[PDB]
């Protein structure tokens, strides 16, 4: 499936709070 996708995609939402 595409479930392979949102593990990072939601990880551009507190990473690029970090950053």
């Amino acid at each position: 499936k595409w479930a392979s996708l949102w593990n990072w995609f939601n990880i551009t939402n507190w990473l690029w709070y970090i950053k």
